[PDB]
């Protein structure tokens, strides 16, 4: 059912989701305060075609930390879906940052037991995936181009700008929104009767300093995904546990400027 | 309800709808066997603006003939739909034949008490319609052009062309399905199960002869809309009597050879 | 069968098909020595749209004439072609010059027991109207236009020629042959191994006098289609012996010119 | 006869073909459990201009392992093909991969006695190679460029879709739809009475994972091709014996997550 | 005369033109049974101008082997073609692959005592070369550029096909078809009436392997040019042998899997 998939999904409400590579930063994202650690299998991405982390990996990371134990497969690939639910990762990350395996359609999310997450760039795109079955739902900015936040903030105000627009619109012209963006009517309805969409918002994309946790957690989003560019910076722990500290009390400036 | 909404619409399956102007017209296309007459006021159409006929007309013709009465309302002018199911029609024709009032919007079909009938050019718009709560479509050629009927049945064998690839396609593909034909996935899948849009399918556009309309009747659809054409010739009550022949007799040449 | 069909089709050969519109012209046409009268219901075309004539002509001119008595039916539509064949015509002449009802598709004359006469423009439809099932092929250039010859001699030596070149084609290339024309590859098999099109082949469009359907009988076809335009001059016997007895000696010059 | 060479090319069904390049990736091919070994001579590709194999090495493959040994010739090019059947060798590869000797036309297959595997990339191209004689069809996505998966599989979907839309057509638009594809109606007949194209199909192209062979199956292919990218990996025996593992189970998700 | 020219030019048919450039690929190329050796002054080109080799190399390679010794002069550059035939070689090749000297104009070949052979890419080519008095024409692919075989194949199937077309077009045409290849029309008859142009055809443009002489050769060529890049290979006179051994039994395929 998707009532217990998104129940299992939103414990991970106000928290930071860290990607980690390997048992020794698993447990570090552990230590630092992380809700669930997402797992990538590779030390570095020499300009190759990256895939489903290797099973081994994510069985030591599941042996080690006692968070929540993501995993990603590649966005139309049911296959590696398939093997990460028989390995029984908490959630699945059906991820685009990765190569795509299949660009036309997606993973039809309804077959599987294990909760999903999916990116979106728009409304649209986050009902389309909450349509497929999509327990969990991240605004993506870019990855694998910079450090930069200006992709992520400019998503997450459009989908936000797009669900109030929709909580106060006309009864008549729901109809037509929802053809002009694309998405299924009965979640638009969901939508503009509960006043978010009816999953979990995380952020992804540039987010590396307090300040740009804050910033995804103050224009309305759930959680945080750090990556792992946090990890090669002289002291990652200190840089996880000012993440985490900053999630969690978004609203307090002065906690802000002590984590910074 | 749109089962009950439904279940009133689907009396007129295998009839020939005809397009009546004043009483004689509309006890002429009773007595020919028409299973319902759509009221039009005008004598002719002077090149002007057309818009919802008078009332005092639909209740002259729905006091004469005992056939249902059908009327027609500006395709996104809910307040002439408003004004029809006052007066009692049995159904009310949100028709794009006449000016349209509304461009962007349609009518939300669910706040009315009487069955709905709208045009559509292939299957996206036909579910939208359905969606919005139409309870009878009609497949829409070329009205106001000629008597010609290559449109006509282009947009049915669009149709029927869709719903059979729909009713064959892949589980996974059914939801980028919807998204390329912009129509709601629950009918999308509903269709997917039925093999037939969950309306009564009507065809309209250039139908003048008996062929005509038994070609409509074969390639899938369950009537006609026979318009105002037919009044002006010779003899209207043998055409009329010809069409409705051919509508009931759709499969046997003969009787079709003697109507024409 | 399409064995049978043919043969009752390629009787015809050596003759020339006169589009007649009444009792009195098919009279003429049948005593001026035509080989089979196509009718056509009006006296004129008020530009309008055309469509299968009336049975009561075709009942009236069948038992009126004894020569063969096509019938034209619109492309695409199937329901007239059933009409058709219920009044026991002894051809049935898929036409493009009337109003075309199917853009996209055809007749598919192999559930009819009438022969079908289809139009074509080059070797690529004429193959696809053999596949569809015609036993028999008119190459057509311009109607409802003029009285030219141009368009007509045109697609005549087209075809012509692209049979010439499949004839001596080598093996390897008729697969890529029959791609870029389109065509179904055992039809063009057999063309190769036939030297012709495995039916019988007419002219049509623009035949006005002796030396042009001398100069279509000369290009290797097998007849030619007096169009209607002949009962409208000063004597339309005259011109009507003429034509028959020019098809019939189109080797000779002075008989030629004897009947111009 | 076409029967036989489709009988002996259907006894790879369910396995996968190993590209070696020598007597020993030849037996360690084997002895993974591949079902043929298709061979290619060079250690290396220097960006040069790729052709058949040298003879002897495909002699010495064909005395070492047991299992049926192909051969690569390119399209276009009958006398490499004369070659190669005048070695005996189970099976050729009319391969696209290796650079193109003829651009227009293909090998006229019926002239052979081995069979032969053709690539495609859509229905279209499919049929035209079954019609020109080839016993074995593979859907091919990016060879040379990367291992990605996105195009292999955007092939197998568009094939595995036209198949299924040609299965429920209505049988008047199957002309107009062996026009679109370009391909001949009698095997178009045959694959939609069939519900297959008649001839084995397999999939090529990025095909590195278990993962993906186990997609590349439960797309409904029949088998996979797996390139030489997997003998200059750490340890290429336990990649190949895991995804023949994979190949043989598609269905067990268990099974699938142990060899990965 | 254009008679004894031609005589003296047809000695070639069924044999090999290897490209030497000293006196030992000269001895080498007699050896391994070339029935002629093209000269080609230098040992490598350093991407500079290339031109008629230097005369006494010509003379040496002359004096050294007893075959044919041809020689290369650029196009439009008479003067070059006088020097050459004032050594007295055997045969003349106005060469397009040397830098061209006159874009715009050719050699008078007429005005010369030594037969010429001149490089076509289609029969409008090789015609006119014949009008202006080549006594051998070679169907040209593509040099300096790789060793692919794709132009070569596909300019010899474009000229055998216009020359299966010529035989078999209708006599009114005959002048049609010259003016749109831009052909002589006495030669164009004479390629009707002949079957084949009335020169010896050779190929170039790619040939390395036994497999591409032979293709060549059941194309319906005449010979084969085999450049310069045999000579830098491990054992040139294997390949030599082979490739003449291929050019001479270019029917039998046991021959042809020995020589590969």
């Amino acid at each position: 059912p998707f009532s217990v998939k998104v129940g299992l999904a939103q414990v991970l409400r106000g928290g930071a989701i860290v990607e980690v590579s390997s048992v020794n930063q698993a447990k570090l994202a552990e230590s630092a305060g992380a809700c669930s650690v997402i797992v990538s299998d590779p030390v570095r991405s020499r300009g190759g075609v990256r895939r489903m982390p290797d099973p081994v990996l994510i069985k030591e990371v599941k042996r080690a930390v006692s968070v929540p134990v993501m995993a990603r497969a590649r966005v139309g690939h049911f296959v590696e879906a398939q093997i990460l639910e028989s390995l029984a990762v908490d959630y699945i990350d059906e991820s685009e940052i990765i190569s795509v395996a299949d660009d036309d359609h997606f993973i039809n999310k309804h077959n599987f037991r294990s909760p999903f997450i999916c990116g979106c760039r728009d409304t649209g795109e986050a009902l389309r995936r909450i349509r497929e079955g999509a327990a969990m739902i991240r605004i993506q900015g870019d990855l694998t181009a910079t450090g930069n936040i200006a992709e992520t903030v400019k998503n997450v105000r459009s989908l936000m700008g797009e669900v109030r627009v929709l909580n106060n619109m006309d009864d008549d012209e729901v109809f037509t929104f929802a053809k002009k963006i694309s998405a299924p009517y009965d979640l638009v309805a969901q939508t503009k009767q509960m006043g978010r969409v009816p999953v979990v918002q995380f952020a992804s994309g540039g987010i590396t300093t307090p300040a740009d946790a804050a910033l995804m957690m103050q224009l309305g989003c759930d959680g945080v995904f750090v990556g792992s560019e946090v990890f090669d910076g002289p002291d990652p722990f200190k840089k996880l546990r000012s993440i985490v500290q900053a999630v969690q009390h978004y609203n307090d400036p002065h906690v802000l400027a002590e984590m910074s």
